[PDB]
């Protein structure tokens, strides 16, 4: 199953909300819908030039129930 009723799963090849970006080790970022803390190693700041917060996603992911990252992100493919 999945915990949480909102699952952010980060999708390769998917933008997502630059959201609180405030930890290092995990940027959260939100996804249509559903919000959560992700390893900023599955995502990378994208550059448009409005100025705006997005992170494209270069590894997937999956995250149940906006839960604070109290423990190290996961390894890459």
């Amino acid at each position: 199953g999945a915990m949480g009723p909102r699952e952010v799963t980060m999708k390769k090849g998917d933008i997502l909300t630059l959201l609180n970006s405030t930890n290092k080790d995990w940027w959260k970022v939100e996804v249509n819908d559903r919000q959560g803390f992700v390893p900023a190693a599955y995502v990378k700041k994208l550059d448009s030039g409005t100025g705006k917060e997005l992170v494209l996603a270069l590894y997937d992911y999956q995250e149940s129930g906006d839960n604070a990252p109290s423990y190290s992100p996961p390894p890459p493919p």
